């Protein structure tokens, strides 16, 4: 009997974008007669249970009568990009949003994740410990009882990282109000340099030209010990400060 012939007959879901309409393709060799050209059964609604009676010349009645339980809507899922701004440029989250209700039940539905080589299950996924300035491709998809109706890929970037720190040349005092910090600067790309200079619970900073490489300190208080502190720092998504480079000089 055709219900014995396709009794456990299995069905792959395409999504048409333009019309919100699935199409189910029948899993079958030979061509399958309905009530479906090519053996696709189009225009079906999503969350929507529809019937397809199949028979063959090969079968005898009764005809198999499948249920097509069909998947929530491709365009109701978004994979969105949840990397925090202070962690963009050495993590990447990626999470599939819900953006419109659907009917289906959600425990039938499983997310899936590739990034390198690494598999993830979950709805959202993180990663860390990334080396900033590079680009990755993460692959995903849906499936609504196992089966895959929906994917994804989404290509991201992880924003400048924090600079530095820079080497100091030297730092001296040259007179007895007087000390120079001289240094080269630091390796990453950066947007300016942050100096302090530290006498006890006192503490002052500046801020100086990515080009310079020499800073006078003028008005200091006569044979006293100060620490210079020396950063770089980048405004990325957030502002990143490179490791400061420490001083230490004497007036005279
Ligand atoms: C139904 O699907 C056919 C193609 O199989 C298409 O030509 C037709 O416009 C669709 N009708 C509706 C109402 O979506
Ligand atoms: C379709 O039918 C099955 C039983 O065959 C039922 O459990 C399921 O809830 C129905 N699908 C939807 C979308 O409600
Ligand atoms: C979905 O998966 C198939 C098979 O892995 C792939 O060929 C297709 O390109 C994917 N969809 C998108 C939009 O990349
Ligand atoms: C660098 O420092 C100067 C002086 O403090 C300032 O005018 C400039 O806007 C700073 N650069 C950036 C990118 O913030
Ligand atoms: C970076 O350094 C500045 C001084 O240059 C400091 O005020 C600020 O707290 C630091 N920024 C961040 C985001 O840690």
């Amino acid at each position: 009997t055709c219900d014995e012939k396709y009794a456990n007959i299995t069905v792959d879901y395409l999504y048409n974008k333009e019309t919100k309409l699935f199409t189910a393709k029948l899993n079958v060799n030979e061509n399958v007669e309905c009530g479906c050209t090519n053996n696709e059964v189009h225009n079906l609604t999503e969350c929507k249970n529809a019937s397809v009676s199949i028979s063959h010349n090969s079968c005898t009645a009764p005809d198999k009568t499948l249920i097509l339980d069909v998947p929530p809507g491709v365009e109701k899922f978004q994979l969105h990009d949840c990397t925090q701004v202070e962690k963009a440029d050495t993590t990447i989250c990626l999470k599939w949003k819900n953006i419109e209700t659907f009917t289906c039940d959600t425990q039938n539905i499983t997310y899936r994740f590739q990034c390198g080589n690494m598999i993830f299950d979950n709805k959202e996924i993180k990663l860390e410990n990334l080396e900033p300035e590079h680009e990755y491709k993460c692959d995903s998809e849906i499936l609504y009882n196992n089966h895959k109706f929906t994917n994804a890929s989404k290509i991201i970037k992880t924003d400048f990282g924090s600079p530095g720190e820079p080497q100091i040349i030297f730092c001296r005092s040259e007179a007895a109000h007087q000390g120079v910090i001289t240094w080269n600067p630091p390796q990453r790309s950066f947007h300016n340099f942050t100096l302090c200079y530290i006498k006890e619970t006192e503490k002052d900073c500046l801020n100086l030209d990515k080009n310079l490489i020499k800073y006078d300190l003028q008005n200091l208080k006569p044979y006293t010990k100060y620490v210079l502190s020396l950063h770089a720092y980048i405004i990325a998504k957030v502002q990143r400060n490179g490791s400061a480079a420490m001083c230490h000089f004497t007036t005279k």
